């Protein structure tokens, strides 16, 4: 670590602090994550190989004095800050479409290697001036497990099967999270901003209807399912994400299917008619 000069704090991650830093030998500007177990070393070392243009590059893994440091590629802005900055006008639909398309390419790659993210949220979607968007913290949930600073870990993008106690969840959990983020880019408001596990689940039920054996076979046997849940009717997506067109509403409905087995895959989502006119615009960024 004597090879890095801290520049400024990026923030407090889930596992530890993130700093912008400079590599004294190569002159490289990086993001350095300080994490404070052998199985974790092996799982993290496997992520160094999982390289894709829409995945934030893991440059190096450093284990010293029982501390673990992850050295990542640096990007100047995250999607949460970009969405806040674009709140008055909204992000233009061609840019939302380009970002969703790129994130689906990222997901299709990681899922093809049987690697899940498990904790997608706007905070870990990073953007550059060229119009690219990249997934950060890919694979860290499986490798490691409130934050170290006691901050509450957000539930807003958590798939219903996790909330219902599924132990062996699938790549479909990442498609759910990305559907929630797509809806938030379009409407400029979080889709399901729950502030507890039951509030998160009931917000989902109030919009998509309380799930039953018809739409989700096996749901009533899930560990945290309760027959006493209130029974809410489903809402139309035309009310949930206006002014998204019919192609975007159809794709969103497939990314938010209750049954993880029915939920669209990233590969099938890339073939959806919503992406017939996709382009790569450049965002307006002030750094
Ligand atoms: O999280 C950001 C955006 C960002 C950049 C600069 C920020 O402000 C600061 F300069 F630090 F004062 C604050 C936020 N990037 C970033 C994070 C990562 C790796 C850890 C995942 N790689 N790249």
């Amino acid at each position: 670590m004597e090879n890095f000069q801290k520049v400024e704090k990026i923030g407090e991650g889930t596992y530890g602090v993130v700093y912008k830093a400079r590599n004294k030998l190569t002159g490289e500007v990086v993001a350095l994550k300080k994490i404070r177990p052998s199985t974790a070393i092996r799982e993290i070392s496997l992520l160094k190989e999982l390289n894709h243009p829409n995945i934030v590059k893991l440059l190096d893994v450093i284990h010293t004095e029982n501390k673990l440091y992850l050295v990542f590629e640096f990007l100047h802005q995250d999607l949460k800050k970009f969405m806040d900055a674009s709140a008055l006008t909204g992000i233009p639909l061609p840019l939302i479409k380009s970002y969703l398309f790129q994130l689906l390419q990222g997901l299709a790659f990681c899922h093809s290697h049987r690697v899940l993210h498990r904790d997608l949220k706007p905070q870990n979607l990073l953007i550059n001036t060229e119009g690219a968007i990249k997934l950060a913290d890919f694979g860290l949930a499986r490798a490691f497990g409130r934050t170290y600073t006691h901050e509450v870990v957000t539930l807003w993008y958590r798939a219903p099967e996790i909330l219902l106690g599924c132990k062996y969840y699938s790549t479909a959990v990442d498609i759910w999270s990305l559907g929630c983020i797509f809806a938030e880019m379009v409407t400029r408001r979080a889709l399901f901003p729950g502030d507890s596990e039951i509030d998160q689940l009931f917000r989902i039920f109030r919009t998509l209807g309380t799930p039953d054996e018809v739409v989700w076979p096996g749901v009533t046997s899930m560990p945290d399912y309760k027959p006493s849940f209130p029974k809410w009717a489903r809402q139309d997506f035309s009310k949930v994400v206006p002014p998204l067109d019919e192609d975007g509403r159809s794709l969103l409905s497939q990314m938010l299917h209750y049954d993880p087995n029915k939920r669209i895959s990233a590969k099938a989502a890339l073939a959806h008619p919503f992406f017939q006119d996709v382009t790569k615009p450049v965002p307006h960024l002030r750094l």
